[PDB]
Protein backbone atom coordinates (compact mmCIF):
# COMPACT_ATOMS: atom_id res chain seq x y z
CA UNK A 1 0.00 0.00 0.00
CA UNK A 2 2.52 2.78 0.79
CA UNK A 3 5.21 1.23 -2.08
CA UNK A 4 2.11 2.63 -4.44
CA UNK A 5 3.42 6.44 -3.24
CA UNK A 6 7.22 6.28 -3.30
CA UNK A 7 7.18 8.59 -6.99
CA UNK A 8 4.87 10.78 -8.37
CA UNK A 9 1.07 9.60 -8.96
CA UNK A 10 -1.12 10.69 -11.70
CA UNK A 11 -4.72 11.96 -9.85
CA UNK A 12 -8.38 12.33 -11.47
CA UNK A 13 -10.78 13.45 -9.57
CA UNK A 14 -14.82 13.57 -10.45
CA UNK A 15 -17.18 15.55 -8.81
CA UNK A 16 -20.89 15.38 -8.98
CA UNK A 17 -23.28 17.85 -7.00
CA UNK A 18 -26.60 19.51 -5.87
CA UNK A 19 -26.67 22.69 -3.81
CA UNK A 20 -30.43 23.55 -2.65
CA UNK A 21 -31.40 22.19 -6.76
CA UNK A 22 -28.21 23.52 -8.28
CA UNK A 23 -26.54 20.69 -10.16
CA UNK A 24 -23.33 21.06 -11.21
CA UNK A 25 -20.14 18.64 -11.77
CA UNK A 26 -16.14 19.02 -11.37
CA UNK A 27 -13.37 17.01 -13.11
CA UNK A 28 -10.07 17.74 -11.97
CA UNK A 29 -6.67 16.64 -13.33
CA UNK A 30 -2.64 16.71 -11.50
CA UNK A 31 -0.34 14.35 -9.30
CA UNK A 32 0.42 13.68 -5.79
CA UNK A 33 4.28 13.11 -4.58
CA UNK A 34 3.41 11.76 -0.97
CA UNK A 35 7.17 11.55 -0.68
CA UNK A 36 7.02 15.76 0.43
CA UNK A 37 3.85 15.83 1.01
CA UNK A 38 2.51 17.76 -2.06
CA UNK A 39 -0.39 17.34 -4.25
CA UNK A 40 -0.79 19.98 -7.61
CA UNK A 41 -4.12 19.76 -9.16
CA UNK A 42 -6.33 21.87 -11.35
CA UNK A 43 -10.18 21.31 -10.91
CA UNK A 44 -12.91 22.61 -13.87
CA UNK A 45 -16.84 23.07 -13.50
CA UNK A 46 -17.46 21.26 -16.85
CA UNK A 47 -21.52 22.69 -16.34
CA UNK A 48 -20.79 26.24 -16.46
CA UNK A 49 -19.89 28.26 -13.55
CA UNK A 50 -20.09 27.05 -10.16
CA UNK A 51 -22.93 27.71 -8.44
CA UNK A 52 -20.90 27.27 -4.87
CA UNK A 53 -17.43 29.59 -4.17
CA UNK A 54 -14.79 27.71 -5.08
CA UNK A 55 -13.01 27.59 -1.52
CA UNK A 56 -16.08 25.97 -0.11
CA UNK A 57 -15.02 22.62 -2.09
CA UNK A 58 -11.21 22.65 -1.24
CA UNK A 59 -11.43 19.74 1.28
CA UNK A 60 -13.89 18.00 -0.50
CA UNK A 61 -11.45 17.93 -3.82
CA UNK A 62 -6.75 13.03 -0.98
CA UNK A 63 -5.64 12.70 1.78
CA UNK A 64 -3.18 9.86 0.89
CA UNK A 65 -0.95 12.23 -0.59
CA UNK A 66 -0.37 13.11 3.18
CA UNK A 67 4.14 12.80 4.00
CA UNK A 68 4.42 10.45 7.12
CA UNK A 69 7.39 10.55 9.00
CA UNK A 70 9.33 7.37 8.68
CA UNK A 71 8.39 7.12 12.77
CA UNK A 72 5.12 7.29 12.23
CA UNK A 73 4.45 5.45 8.94
CA UNK A 74 2.64 3.18 11.10
CA UNK A 75 -0.05 5.33 11.32
CA UNK A 76 -1.03 5.85 7.92
CA UNK A 77 -4.76 4.34 7.60
CA UNK A 78 -5.03 6.31 4.12
CA UNK A 79 -2.18 4.46 2.04
CA UNK A 80 -2.72 0.83 3.93
CA UNK A 81 -6.49 0.96 2.13
CA UNK A 82 -4.91 1.12 -0.93
CA UNK A 83 -5.36 0.06 -3.96
CA UNK A 84 -8.99 -1.12 -3.19
CA UNK A 85 -9.03 1.72 -1.77
CA UNK A 86 -11.26 4.08 0.74
CA UNK A 87 -14.98 5.73 1.10
CA UNK A 88 -14.68 9.16 2.43
CA UNK A 89 -17.41 10.45 3.75
CA UNK A 90 -18.22 14.10 5.05
CA UNK A 91 -20.70 16.42 6.52
CA UNK A 92 -19.78 20.04 6.49
CA UNK A 93 -22.37 22.26 8.50
CA UNK A 94 -21.91 26.46 7.44
CA UNK A 95 -22.61 28.18 10.51
CA UNK A 96 -25.94 30.56 9.94
CA UNK A 97 -26.52 28.27 6.73
CA UNK A 98 -26.97 25.09 4.92
CA UNK A 99 -24.44 21.94 5.26
CA UNK A 100 -22.36 19.86 2.54
CA UNK A 101 -22.99 15.79 2.65
CA UNK A 102 -20.53 14.15 0.63
CA UNK A 103 -19.39 10.41 -0.22
CA UNK A 104 -16.17 9.63 -2.21
CA UNK A 105 -14.43 6.72 -3.58
CA UNK A 106 -10.59 6.53 -3.48
CA UNK A 107 -8.75 4.11 -5.29
CA UNK A 108 -6.31 3.40 -8.00
CA UNK A 109 -7.31 2.55 -11.52
CA UNK A 110 -3.98 1.30 -13.17
CA UNK A 111 -1.22 4.09 -12.32
CA UNK A 112 -3.79 6.86 -11.72
CA UNK A 113 -5.10 7.27 -8.37
CA UNK A 114 -8.73 8.01 -8.87
CA UNK A 115 -11.59 9.94 -6.50
CA UNK A 116 -15.22 10.08 -7.32
CA UNK A 117 -17.16 12.49 -4.97
CA UNK A 118 -20.74 12.92 -5.06
CA UNK A 119 -21.95 15.76 -3.32
CA UNK A 120 -24.97 17.29 -1.47
CA UNK A 121 -26.13 20.21 0.40
CA UNK A 122 -29.31 21.35 1.46
CA UNK A 123 -30.40 24.22 3.92
CA UNK A 124 -28.65 26.80 1.79
CA UNK A 125 -30.07 30.67 2.56
CA UNK A 126 -29.98 31.90 -1.04
CA UNK A 127 -28.54 35.08 0.06
CA UNK A 128 -25.55 33.98 2.31
CA UNK A 129 -22.05 34.11 1.96
CA UNK A 130 -22.40 30.63 -0.10
CA UNK A 131 -24.80 31.11 -2.67
CA UNK A 132 -24.18 35.04 -2.51
CA UNK A 133 -20.49 34.23 -3.75
CA UNK A 134 -19.98 36.51 -0.72
CA UNK A 135 -16.29 34.64 0.03
CA UNK A 136 -12.94 35.39 -0.64
CA UNK A 137 -10.42 33.69 -2.89
CA UNK A 138 -8.56 32.27 -0.38
CA UNK A 139 -8.15 29.83 2.03
CA UNK A 140 -6.99 29.61 5.90
CA UNK A 141 -4.80 26.43 6.37
CA UNK A 142 -5.08 24.67 9.76
CA UNK A 143 -4.39 21.07 11.25
CA UNK A 144 -6.82 18.13 10.96
CA UNK A 145 -6.76 15.76 13.93
CA UNK A 146 -7.11 12.23 12.94
CA UNK A 147 -8.17 9.29 15.52
CA UNK A 148 -8.73 5.38 14.51
CA UNK A 149 -12.34 4.24 14.85
CA UNK A 150 -11.51 0.11 15.46
CA UNK A 151 -15.01 -1.27 15.60
CA UNK A 152 -15.93 0.86 12.39
CA UNK A 153 -12.34 -0.32 10.64
CA UNK A 154 -11.52 3.57 10.04
CA UNK A 155 -10.93 7.05 10.90
CA UNK A 156 -12.52 9.80 12.35
CA UNK A 157 -11.72 13.51 11.72
CA UNK A 158 -13.45 16.35 13.34
CA UNK A 159 -12.23 20.15 11.81
CA UNK A 160 -13.58 23.25 11.45
CA UNK A 161 -12.79 25.60 8.27
CA UNK A 162 -12.57 29.40 8.64
CA UNK A 163 -13.88 31.06 5.14
CA UNK A 164 -13.31 34.79 4.91
CA UNK A 165 -16.30 36.62 3.86
CA UNK A 166 -15.60 39.71 1.97
CA UNK A 167 -16.76 41.97 4.45
CA UNK A 168 -14.24 41.14 7.16
CA UNK A 169 -16.62 38.58 8.57
CA UNK A 170 -15.82 34.55 9.11
CA UNK A 171 -17.85 31.81 7.93
CA UNK A 172 -17.45 29.10 9.22
CA UNK A 173 -17.77 25.03 8.16
CA UNK A 174 -17.86 22.35 10.56
CA UNK A 175 -16.74 19.13 9.27
CA UNK A 176 -17.08 15.92 10.19
CA UNK A 177 -15.18 13.06 8.61
CA UNK A 178 -15.30 9.30 8.64
CA UNK A 179 -12.88 7.16 6.24
CA UNK A 180 -13.54 3.23 5.71
CA UNK A 181 -11.88 0.94 3.38
CA UNK A 182 -13.29 -0.64 0.19
CA UNK A 183 -11.00 -4.23 0.84
CA UNK A 184 -11.42 -6.54 3.23
CA UNK A 185 -7.74 -7.37 4.16
CA UNK A 186 -6.42 -4.83 7.79
CA UNK A 187 -5.72 -1.67 7.65
CA UNK A 188 -3.70 0.44 9.67
CA UNK A 189 -5.07 2.05 12.17
CA UNK A 190 -3.49 4.96 14.05
CA UNK A 191 -2.60 6.56 17.09
CA UNK A 192 -4.17 9.75 17.51
CA UNK A 193 -2.07 12.51 15.51
CA UNK A 194 -2.45 15.29 13.23
CA UNK A 195 -2.44 16.57 9.26
CA UNK A 196 -0.63 20.06 9.08
CA UNK A 197 -1.99 21.64 6.43
CA UNK A 198 -0.80 24.86 3.67
CA UNK A 199 -2.94 25.50 0.69
CA UNK A 200 -2.23 27.87 -2.00
CA UNK A 201 -5.37 28.73 -4.40
CA UNK A 202 -4.88 30.40 -7.96
CA UNK A 203 -5.78 30.55 -11.30
CA UNK A 204 -4.98 29.55 -14.76
CA UNK A 205 -3.97 32.64 -16.68
CA UNK A 206 -5.26 30.73 -20.27
CA UNK A 207 -7.82 28.98 -18.44
CA UNK A 208 -12.01 30.22 -20.06
CA UNK A 209 -13.35 27.87 -18.02
CA UNK A 210 -14.56 28.39 -14.49
CA UNK A 211 -11.90 26.86 -12.38
CA UNK A 212 -9.46 26.48 -9.15
CA UNK A 213 -5.80 25.70 -9.43
CA UNK A 214 -4.94 24.33 -6.29
CA UNK A 215 -1.16 23.62 -4.87
CA UNK A 216 -1.22 21.48 -1.17
CA UNK A 217 1.45 20.13 0.99
CA UNK A 218 -0.07 18.11 3.84
CA UNK A 219 2.61 16.16 6.69
CA UNK A 220 1.50 14.35 9.41
CA UNK A 221 2.96 15.02 12.60
CA UNK A 222 2.07 14.76 16.18
CA UNK A 223 3.42 11.94 17.48
CA UNK A 224 7.41 11.86 18.52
Amino acid sequence: GEELFTGVVPILVELDGDVNGHKFSVRGEGEGDATIGKLTLKFISTTGKLPVPWPTLVTTLLQCFARYPDHMKQHDFFKSAMPEGYVQERTISFKDDGKYKTRAVVKFEGDTLVNRIELKGTDFKEDGNILGHKLEYNFNSENVYITADKQKNGIKANFTVRHNVEDGSVQLADHYQQNTPIGDGPVLLPDNHYLSDQTVLSKDPNEKRDHMVLLEFVTAAGIT
